[PDB]
């Protein structure tokens, strides 16, 4: 009949057992049922953020249905899940759709009270017959839905429930709303355990039930796009199919959790991977590492050291983010150097970062262009840079440079930042900054340090400078820091070591370009006789590197003097470098 | 203690609605929280505030950093402590007469750390409810309630935030697998290694952090620590290590 | 059937082996068997640029399914692919894009799950007038389909990240433009299905000459939608060369015809003091300054992360400073239309620098833009121009700082504008009268010297720190602009040749022209509108009265204090 | 024009195809205004598509680059069959040969002459 | 005068939108005889408006000194000598012509008051 052509009974499917296994949502079948039992609009409505389980919600009504675990008015009842589309698709012609919903509705009240209907996806049923002067499904359904001689039951969205049914007032009084909360951690690892017989029989693999409390945990830590149990049930599943392609393809047999943290890995890349002893090793050798482009400088290397040894070692604070520090010094100690320095670190790469220079920001509107502008204003639409910069890798380093140029009425935003990691766009959520490391620089006391950093220990000086910090910000805000560190004026022999690391990545550079090139060391001591000043540090060395290397030099190989394959030594003149052929 | 009135009142720290003013610093964002008026670009997205009120009538609001808005934000406010009714762009009523206000400032915390005390409560109560009266208007603040005032934290409260903060930290490590005990002589450095009245409670946090974790995750990833072991966080003459029995 | 109506069995010619023999791409494909074999959530789609081969890596599979090289759960398929441009197209009025899909869908449930079906563009599904979210997102989460989505992460996110219900049931895979080499591999997998079509052999020197050329040439087509394009319209060529009325082998000479009009590259950067002087005269120690800085530019020692060359031009300012830029965007990338003339005298404030990076969102020139940014993004192979720089903010040296260290910059709405690929130009005259009363026998060198001294204490010396090298603009002398004068009449002359006047000159004519508007002071451009708007304006007076004939020797003859044109 | 059946223009349709399929490549078509076989009212366009990819069809179309650009290139198979074959303007001594090539026909046509200037 | 109206524009617009001009021309306020002439001229399509009504017009010079002296100011533009024109000559004109007083064939001459315009039916 027109129940054949247009419903599918869901029923039917359990009674042959082709449904999933549904285990908890007591309160929610509970006052779905007290709502199917009614006299006036018996009609519950799923209302739940899209992928919390509401489908799985009536299918497990269904199943307690086939197994007899309902009261005695709904014992033999059908479920029969209402399709749109076998109603919307063959009608062009007038009256055509109507015709079909109408007898439908005459079916559903010939089968005295026995039926009940389910409605996946009620904003598809909003706006189903819209046709220039048509009825859509609410002007038909909906006398004999406030008259109870209908038992359906919606599945939606609580997004598409405001644009698609609060529109429409009408229908919108006709069901009852049941709000379907994402469930919590634990009872989310007890569905997945309910969960685990069914992936067993289609990928003939096991799972480690600590891999299942662990994708939960994880999932629920770190990822923010989707829901419970939704994205879970996702880490599991690809985890299977991973594991089903390194068996089948070309070793093990189960689903560890060090799969699941490398699903997640390749997913987004938070380092949530077990410390293997390439990487254990390599953390273990961070300030080693760090020296290999930063020479002198030393504790700030051992407080960020610390910091992201206490992240990876899984002893994070779950809420703060990463490290919330603070760098001090006089201009061009390589503070940038060492943020670049994490970034390759971290991500082989520098500029596989964000840096934000403050400098540009020294009025205080420029609030509105990093946390975005409100709904009714310009750039609406956009999002602010930091916030979505973030909330693509939220794993990533945020750099604040030139702090003390800026108002001083910025740094509520990362009060906010750094007191929970959160912070809210102008559209209006949350972006979760609990994967993010903050730099902030400035030059506050250079005249201090570079005075007093001689004859003085470390701990009275980053306490005078403390003190310095009480007179420029806030207290609420350097309370929000983790660690203040303190820079120093380097020594020749630190601008000496950075020469040596600038004719490294040079020969680098020139083997890319194909010439074996050497130097005179004593080019090397007239080059740290030039570029050197204790107060402004290496930049002068990077102005002389960049006028008596890059200028005569690259003369010299465009004069076609330099041949591939010669020994190149770049010895002196009376008062210059020169380069030799042999 | 606003989050330990969520953890009350609905089984979760983070499920609260918190709204800082620290966004708010113009007299603009208003809109967003009460949302776009008609033919605007977020109009039919509503405010942020009197949607999530529809959803959930039941809550919390929170308001921290509450002084750095520009001052003429508040009256928003005005309505939310008269009636309760808040009227976002799409001209309807969301009811906040379930809802928890409440704001958390520091209008005169200098004042409050020098006075409080050799001066009563009622009369440090008096003296910065003045000091709000400079930096409110009276209509605001007729309407609240009870304006409480928060002195700082002694020797005896700063040992039970360091006891509850190594209750998390080992409630972390136990799933981390490494149940650790330690001396009560480092409880005593820690309380002298994280104590100035000037700042709370951070400093002792961010000492603990520092103090305890750097040498537990320099051992731990030292390939060194196998759980289950007892594990003591017994003192140097300056340091506190982490033993293995 | 109704799968003769809409879908393409790739089974069927695989099973024949008459399609494309699909190399490289292999992790795509294995991620595709990534997701294609989970139980749920089996629609895995494809992000990427249009023309990087989704199609073959789609039909690359189903050569895998043929040979066997897949696991055993992929086995038995049917691959096919529905038109998303069809079931819209042909619907008229309310459900026949729902008719036509819900037949899809139950032919396909007789089908019993054994078929994988391809769609591309799943942006058009979205968006059809409702039509498909609501009837695929169920057999997206039944499992029964076997899609196989192909669309652009911008459009992915235009429309389908909207909805997250959508979102979540298919799977991204990134499937980016392939390298030049991985070009070469492909082809040298297809130079055989060539050679075996048009019976000819093919060059392997010119297929990695295409494959260089169409990567730096043209950008309207991409890799390895380009290569093929070309080798085949090449090869076509060739065969009508042969089948004209003689080589088999395609050569790179096509290729590079085919290229330019369907190599002068090098030692034109090498002879770049010669492309200087193709139209400016004089300021013959400028140019050899720009040329070795030029050359220094593609010498390729200096910072990646730092532009061509950052500059301050002093001087006289009209005597050719713009036409040297003019000049300098032509023979540097294409021609005189790649630039921006910026006036730094405007720029004196806060809201200056608003104006010109980018508003700050919610105000007053936001989607207006920044000044400078906009119009670098709209042309990213420019050179940037600036006037009076001594004019501008103290502030905005900060964001010229930022522009010669970092090649970089965010603007107002927050992204990255490259500089790494102009020149920056700032023009001054500071040091005017310096240069003008000591134009006299004094040198290049210690002159530009003198003159650094005294703008090092106009300016910051950090900011003339990241500046490679100021030029002098001399100013040039009575001959050299008297020969511009000519090279402008020289232009006159072609555009009325283009009107098609036979035109001579008195030489005292070409004296008293020159002698208009000469000035030291001002630049070229006054004696420009001088002799324009003396020779011009009477001319047409004289044409359109009816006393002029094309064809005509017209001398400009000399009156006592004017000139005459005669008819002769 | 001779036909009035939903399944007699389609069998003469078909009928035609399947004769170029016999004829196996010595019929190099011609088919103007291919968007209007896209919408001409299973549409011929969509038709013939398999005929597009089966590889059987020696056809050529004629039509706008608006049509060509959006009924064509944003489609798939009827993108990959093709290409941006464009017909230039040509010069005004083109347009003047070929007035020379048929001044003769409008002559004889009318009865009249025309003058070259 | 054209050079710093130029840099003017170059602070409104783009630099080279405004070379694209053909040129920058300047409309400036006139003298005193290019009134007088273009009152004449609006007299005369007032004498063809009530030539089309059937009526026919003299005008006193002195009348027409009266409005170059009434309707004068450069600072503004045109239309202050329109409405002298519009008020000083129609108003009293419709103020007679709704009276059905003035028969057609009649001269209506413009005769003058101190200040003010006249016109009589002899
Ligand atoms: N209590 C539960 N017991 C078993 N499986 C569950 C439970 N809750 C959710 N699931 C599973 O979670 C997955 C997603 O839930 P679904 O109901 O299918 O998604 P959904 O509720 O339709 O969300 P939307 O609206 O489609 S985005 C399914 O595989 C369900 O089997
Ligand atoms: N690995 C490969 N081996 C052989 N041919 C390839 C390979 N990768 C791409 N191609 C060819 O490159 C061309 C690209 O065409 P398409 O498959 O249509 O590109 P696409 O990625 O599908 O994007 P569009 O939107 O369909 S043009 C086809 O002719 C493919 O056969
Ligand atoms: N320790 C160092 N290691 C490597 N490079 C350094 C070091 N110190 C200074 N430099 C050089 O000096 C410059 C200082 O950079 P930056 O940190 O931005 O200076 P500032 O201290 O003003 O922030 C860098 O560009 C780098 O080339």
């Amino acid at each position: 009949q027109a129940l054949k052509k247009y419903t599918i009974d869901l029923t039917e499917r359990a009674e042959q057992g082709k449904l999933d296994p549904v285990i908890g949502r007591d309160e929610e079948i509970r006052r779905t049922i007290q709502v199917l039992q009614r006299r006036t609009k018996n009609n519950p409505v799923l209302i739940g953020e899209p992928g919390v389980g509401k489908t799985a919600i009536v299918e497990g009504l269904a199943q307690r249905i086939i197994n007899g675990e309902v009261p005695e008015g709904l014992k033999g009842r059908r479920v029969l899940a209402l399709d749109m589309g076998a109603l919307v698709a063959g009608a062009k012609y007038r009256g055509e759709f109507e015709e079909r919903l109408k007898g439908v509705l005459n079916d559903l009240a010939k089968q005295e009270g026995n039926v009940i209907l389910f409605i996946d996806a009620l904003h598809t049923m909003v706006g189903a017959g819209k046709a220039d002067g048509a009825m859509d499904a609410g002007n038909m359904l909906k006398p004999a839905l406030a008259r109870g001689e209908l038992h359906c039951v919606g599945a939606t969205t609580l997004d598409e429930y405001r644009q698609y049914i609060e529109k429409d007032a009408a229908l919108e009084r006709r069901f009852q709303k049941v709000f379907v909360a994402e469930p919590s951690v634990e009872d989310t690892i007890a569905i997945l355990r309910g969960l685990k017989e069914r992936y067993e029989l289609h990928h003939h693999v096991q799972i480690t039930d600590p891999a299942i409390v662990a994708a939960a945990t994880l999932s629920h830590r770190y990822i923010a796009d989707r829901q419970l149990p939704d994205k879970a049930i996702d880490l599991i599943d690809e985890a299977a199919s991973s594991i089903r392609m390194q068996i089948d393809s070309k070793l093990r047999n189960k689903v560890t959790d060090a799969e699941i943290a490398e699903v997640l890995a390749r997913w987004t890349g938070i380092p949530v991977s077990r410390m293997m002893e390439s990487e254990r090793e390599k953390l273990l050798r961070m300030e080693q590492e760090l020296h290999h482009r930063v020479i002198g400088q030393n504790e700030a290397v051992d407080a960020v050291s610390n910091a992201i040894r206490r992240s990876r070692a899984g002893l994070a604070d779950p809420n703060r983010p990463i490290g919330s520090f603070l760098f001090l010094g006089p201009t061009g100690v390589g503070k940038t150097e060492l943020c670049k320095a994490l970034a390759n670190f971290m991500f082989d790469s520098d500029e596989a970062m964000v840096r934000i220079d403050m400098s540009e920001f020294m009025e205080k509107h420029s609030v509105s262009r990093l946390v975005g502008a409100p709904p009714g204003y310009v750039g609406y639409e956009e999002g602010g840079y930091l916030t979505e910069a973030v909330r693509r890798r939220p794993y990533s380093v945020i750099l604040l440079d030139a702090v003390e140029k800026a108002h001083p009425d910025v740094f509520n935003i990362l009060l906010q930042v750094l007191d929970d990691g959160r912070l809210t766009d102008g559209q209006g959520r949350t972006v979760d900054f609990r994967n993010t490391v903050v730099i902030m620089t400035s030059n506050l006391g250079s005249d201090l340090i570079q005075e007093r950093f001689g004859e003085l220990d470390y701990a009275h000086m980053k306490e005078l400078v403390l003190g310095v910090v009480s007179h420029n910000f806030r207290p609420e805000f350097i309370n929000r820091i983790d660690e203040v560190v303190v820079f120093h004026p380097l020594g020749e022999q630190h601008i000496a070591s950075i020469a040596q690391i600038q004719l490294k990545r040079l020969y680098k550079r020139l083997e890319e370009r194909g010439y074996e090139i050497h130097i005179s060391d004593e080019a090397l001591k007239l080059l740290s006789e030039n570029g050197y000043d204790p107060v402004y540090g290496a930049r002068p060395l990077k102005r002389a590197i960049q006028q008596q290397i890059e200028n005569p030099l690259a003369q010299q190989i465009l004069s076609g003097e330099l041949v591939p394959g010669k020994v190149i030594r770049l010895e002196v003149n009376e008062d210059r470098i020169v380069a030799v052929q042999h």
